[PDB]
């Protein structure tokens, strides 16, 4: 099944706040890693709409005050 | 340049050695492994689709009825390797 | 609104972190991610302006280090939403 792999790279301080947004958006799960260049979230979303809803919330709420980038990659889910 | 399958396996850290063995025994030339929250995340650029699916089937069938996990594929264009 | 970009990923030996970071920056990359990985190794991810930049960075890293150090370089298509 084709899915959207939404990736959010932002400042580590927003880890708890962004994780809440992902969960409240109805994301079934997500990965989070520490990165240099910060924290990187990866979320396979049900549909495009959910990927965009999470992206819009994060951006609108934190991207005037915080550094970050958001992107989508196409993923084909085999299991899970 | 060559189109390849980037197989990604996210599962519990306890299965690191077991999953690594499956990748290697499938004939994977190499793989990346990282610790993750939300766990261990494997990334493997496979020769062909068939090998990507073989590894995915093996891991899922063997561990997923007992452990948490997700397996997916992303298209990658290999420039060097 | 949205823009397609090249997500260049470089996985190599941790010893080359500083050297590869310098190549990315000198190529004109606006930013990049770097993580520690097993398989120590280091993984860079760079969303490049265009394909040409992705390939310039890849050619420099590969030609200058891959005969002596281990590594792979690939590109994945990314759709940038914010940033």
């Amino acid at each position: 099944k084709r899915a959207n792999k939404l990736v959010i790279v932002t400042e580590k301080v927003l880890l708890k706040k962004v994780a809440k947004i992902i969960e409240e958006a109805g994301a079934t799960g997500y990965t989070v890693v520490d990165t240099g260049g910060n924290v990187k979230f990866e979320v396979l979303t049900e549909n495009r709409e959910m990927a965009e809803k999470i992206a819009d919330q994060v951006a609108i709420k934190f991207f005037t005050d915080y550094a970050g980038i958001i992107y989508i990659c196409e993923a084909e889910v085999l299991y899970g």
